[PDB]
RNA sequence: GGAUGCCUCCCGAGUGCAUCC
């Protein structure tokens, strides 16, 4: 994995993502407002696109030039509230259904990472979904890649972590 | 003649599908 596997290509890295844009109206329209705005704060935004319904916004900037000019002038918001101005993914986890992952059904509504990592091995991230705030008996499970995934996989396929010998799937494909 | 269910964990998530009554 040497430099690195997936990563960024456009006009410039310039990023930011828009949060807390206040899903009353309409999303759609907010992340539009950002727009129609970028363009008439003088500039081109370099990228517009939106992330779930109701999740966030993500945009570039042409660069330092037309990002510097931003940050000066503020007023952005959707319409009335602000705004949270800052790009931390750097990554995909979304719509890539965990690109090489595996996860684990039928829980005990009492997992940990004890039980879980007892039965896996090659699990580079290991999350179990099922504690209070409305249960749900599923555990989440990622692998560094899909040849250890499906080996591991149909290996404990079937176990016994709940006496109902826990279930686990592949999720993701590749890219 | 009728209609809906689902994709869990996880900051870009929507070229999205199937069957039953």
């Amino acid at each position: 994995g040497s430099h690195m596997v997936e990563g960024s290509e456009s006009t410039t890295p310039f990023n930011l993502f828009i949060g807390n844009l206040n899903p009353n109206k309409s999303v759609a329209e907010l992340k539009v407002a950002i727009s129609e705005l970028f363009a008439k704060n003088d500039l081109a935004v370099v990228d517009v696109r939106t992330g779930t319904n109701r999740k966030f916004g993500y945009v570039d900037f042409e660069s330092a030039e037309d990002l510097e000019k931003a940050l000066e002038l503020t007023g952005l918001k959707v319409f009335g509230n602000e705004i949270k101005l800052e790009k931390p993914k750097g990554r995909d986890s979304k719509k890539v259904r965990a690109a090489r992952t595996l996860l684990a059904k039928n829980l005990s509504f009492n997992i940990t990472e004890d039980e879980l990592k007892e039965v896996f091995e090659d699990a580079l991230e290991i999350r179990l979904v099922s504690q209070d705030g409305k249960s749900k008996g599923i555990a989440y499970i990622e692998f560094k890649s899909e040849a250890d995934a499906e080996k591991n996989l149909e290996e404990k396929q079937g176990a016994e972590i709940d006496g109902r010998s826990v279930s686990l799937y592949y999720t993701g494909e590749k890219g």
